[PDB]
DNA sequence: ATAACTTCGTATAATGTATGCTATACGAAGTTAT
DNA sequence: ATAACTTCGTATAGCATACATTATACGAAGTTAT
DNA sequence: ATAACTTCGTATAATGTATGCTATACGAAGTTAT
DNA sequence: ATAACTTCGTATAGCATACATTATACGAAGTTAT
């Protein structure tokens, strides 16, 4: 069909309308789906409902998580819907098997996971250890951890900060302007206040690195084995390296991980959010304020992160 | 008709897409609706709008709650979506009657009901009455109440509890932890970790632990009812919530939890709620909830 | 067209799906529109866009309010949409003239009106005067005014209360259950707490009237010239009489109205809402709580009811 | 084509359905889009999707804000709805590009701007500098600033103020009420109640009251700009908000109003807001607004 | 030679909610050991 | 017979997941100034 | 005979919000009295 | 000439009203136990 070829060419040509992560997973699912179709002598595009159902069961049988199985279906749905075609999910054979895959796996004990928490006590501990270091990598890392906990920003947002995005309060506290997040894409954006303590950690980093030479340099950059920073206004410190800082900091304090293979055995990119949430709840900060602080325009995710009547039952 | 044959095969093949409780309800609504169709000379499948409308009015006449009538329509809608057929709810007729039936029943003064509170005042009173009893069933029945009150767990949740899951149940009170021990002793459930914590107790007075079979939720409701009949005698003279039942401990738990005064999201995470709707409805007739105008008028 | 005849017959047959006020205005607009069409040799059903435009201009020229002109268009839109036909508003000639009618009238100084407020001071004043009366009509009236101010319920809701809808708190405060309102139609409904003061006023009314003989008797009923109440479980005290109480109470304290002809010269059915709102704001009750109290699931209307920097500009 | 002829006649007949400001913008967007179409050999009416898309990219290249590009599309959409024609926004192409253009400009670090605060610190400083001046314009300019700060009225609102509407303006400060009097005297606006409170003042130094003509909002913006140039000299070295302008007094008013600390719905009803969005954005970089985590970290 | 990355691919979390699904209710028929 | 349940059917109260992306998680392989 | 209604018809308020409409911004061309 | 504006065009920030009912507002005419 011609319309399908054009609808597809129009999405491609304007791929920037979507996140590059959306594109990477579109292709990754398509490889995986194409691979399966090839094994089974099956036509991979206009995907056929029954073929998709079998493929999802196949993923279930490979022991994959329910949310990953949902990702595959989702990308397949998108590809078709934007092609002008009906979704696999528009057929009962696929909608029904997806429920089934969910209900069975859940009933077998499968559960989504959460980032191990990075809380105030952790930050205070890491800070008391590292704040005496004159190594430039230690000063960067402490400043990062501090921003992460303070703001609840996601690692991709922290990496996108440039020097010029940093303003100030009357009191001297740093304010960081954030344009794009996962949930919002506007020119207003949001602004994030830093405590005087975290502000100092950041100032010290700016001072030792020299990132403020260009207002367009990214606040965070790499540091090579000789403690010399490498500011850049066109390449950012990768979110993988930001993950590494979290992981290195955990290892510093707790040693090496298991060889179990499981995720979330050490701090990760989302550890400061899970932990700042818990800390606010524990401090009696209001449920709306917690939401305000970590960009959430609704309860739920906060609830999962925050999870004794016995107090009452006694006299 | 082949596309409905396939769709019905799709349904049967992936039946595990829905709980067995869902299926029973679907089946129950279909029997009822088919029976009516025959009685009244109508074809039950595919459901035509004028017949569904008339059927809904018949259910109204029969005296059923708006929510019940919504169940019958919803199951009918499901039966048609998982065939290739159009939902009766999408006919203009059925849409209109359901608006009518809803506004018309509320006018007549129909009200949602909810579990008669089982509160501290009631738990202590029961504790008193059968604390110094040596009958196994009394010992089991105090343990159950203790857990239901203190945990706010639903009855299906409590039937699945196993002794290996144990005080912390995957947090209990002082005197509730002691009471669940006195049952555990006399019952002998500790013998297999994979035994269910609660099990039958027969007329001889001996307990029968089991890893394969759990106490039915009906039995657990029975414990609440028997505890009410014990005190207040044969159930009130033919409607609902005239004695305690499953949720009674949940409803009553929160009422004391708020009457004692503590954050609502503390209450919510107690029962595992995340949509305050329901917790508010349980707690609503308490003097702490009377709102700004009472506070202003009293000054 | 047959479909049109059936679509119309289906709406009629299930008219109970709509409020009887919706039906009364459907017919009232239809009379008015039919009358105009007849004057001008014009077919009134399937209404023709240009005919409708002329009719709205005609209403503007008769000096009617913008919201009444909108009511006429609205009922005409409903009639057609539920008939299966396109709305007059679906045509540019009608959408455009409606904007114009709004913008011009507003620009000429026309403004929507509000109920004159019935506030705490008014209630205290009326109460101090009438609470010494042994007339049964005075006891009813004081109890009504008190419920109206306490609950912010609308007059139709107050009239629909039956004795059995009245429960109690531990403290002794009356609670009234309300099923249907303007905004909601559910079997849960809402419940409304009464202060101890207002509760007493109500008890006294129950005692002198004898409305509690039947739990199905309406709380409020008529009282004849000899002070004998007439409880009923099938006829309610009309909302027009409830309006009269408000108007009689105003006259008692302030005397007769102007002969200007304007609305809102004395208290009315909505006077207790406008006034309880103002009182809460003035007392620093939270904006969300005000909303909670008068059934509003959103700000705006509260704002209009609640309407010196100079405090700040001075030292 | 006759149905578009009628629809365009519908538009012209009921033109008062839209403000003249709306019409100017519509006209401005149409000229621009027609000019482009000719330059690039495309038909400007009816707008085909691929051409609108290319036109939107051209606007991006031209360096315009996402909000500007939304204006051009919106006016084009209006032009097509009030004809019988389909909105270009409803083509898949245009939908995609607008997503792209938006995400792509935010990436590049484009930011909404807003009026440079005019706050107490600034009002007192200006008061100082031209309080003891006897030039009419200085006396008028202090009165205007006084009102703008104290009322938070928009400039179009202030141009329409008449002396019969007057201190209460259908509430002013002590020293602002005094300053508006000293202008009223020297100006002689009190002479006709239907004179506008603010009027021109010519190079000779005499005022010209008028009931028919008001000060343009451009003049009122001019008062803000002249007051900035007076102090800080020729405007900052080619973009926006480098001096005060219309809303400057509004933005600056709330900043002090919150820095001084008072309820946000008090602030909102001051300026006539009812959607906190904007008031929050003005007040946001103040130490009182730094949120729970700063409060927690500082302990 | 190696610290400290980057780039990459599979894997999976997260982002809000309305009404479609799944719970409890409870009279009562059925079942089994005492 | 019957206590003390289980299974059932159908009433009614009460949760949680499908939807369309966009983000992180983490081992591994390539990179580059020391 | 009349208080205290009821019923009724025209008239109009109210009920929530998203993005379509209407504001301000500001360089600059045009205008008029000094 | 030029101060001190107004009119303009096009940029960008910021409100408010169309949508589908459902309710009240109030004078007037009919009603009914005193």
């Amino acid at each position: 069909s011609d319309e399908v070829r054009k609808n597809l060419m129009d999405m491609f040509r304007d791929r920037q309308a979507f996140s590059e992560h959306t594109w990477k997973m579109l292709l990754s699912v398509c490889r995986s789906w194409a691979a399966w179709c090839k094994l089974n002598n099956r036509k991979w595009f206009p995907a056929e409902p029954e073929d998709v159902r079998d493929y999802l069961l196949y993923l279930q049988a490979r022991g994959l998580a329910v949310k990953t199985i949902q990702q595959h279906l989702g990308q397949l749905n998108m590809l078709h819907r934007r092609s002008g075609l009906p979704r696999p999910s528009d057929s009962n054979a696929v909608s029904l098997v997806m429920r089934r895959i969910r209900k069975e796996n859940v009933d077998a004990g499968e559960r989504a996971k959460q980032a191990l928490a990075f809380e105030r006590t952790d930050f205070d501990q890491v800070r008391s250890l590292m704040e005496n270091s004159d190594r430039c990598q230690d000063i960067r890392n402490l400043a990062f951890l501090g921003i992460a906990y303070n703001t609840l920003l996601r690692i991709a947002e922290i990496a996108r900060i440039r020097v010029k995005d940093i303003s100030r309060t009357d009191g001297g506290r740093m304010l960081i302007h954030i344009g794009r997040t996962k949930t919002l894409v506007s020119t207003a954006g949001v602004e994030k206040a830093l405590s005087l303590g975290v502000t100092k950690l950041v100032e010290r980093w700016i001072s030792v690195s020299g990132v403020a030479d260009d207002p367009n340099n990214y606040l965070f950059c790499r540091v090579r084995k000789n403690g010399v920073a490498a500011p850049s206004a066109t390449s950012q410190l990768s979110t993988r390296a930001l993950e590494g800082i979290f992981e290195a900091t955990h290892r510093l304090i707790y040693g090496a991980k298991d060889d179990s293979g499981q995720r979330y055995l050490a701090w990760s990119g989302h550890s400061a959010r899970v932990g700042a949430a818990r800390d606010m709840a524990r401090a009696g900060v209001s449920i709306p304020e917690i939401m305000q602080a970590g960009g959430w325009t609704n309860v739920n995710i906060v609830m999962n992160y925050i999870r004794g009547m016995v107090r009452l039952l006694e006299d």
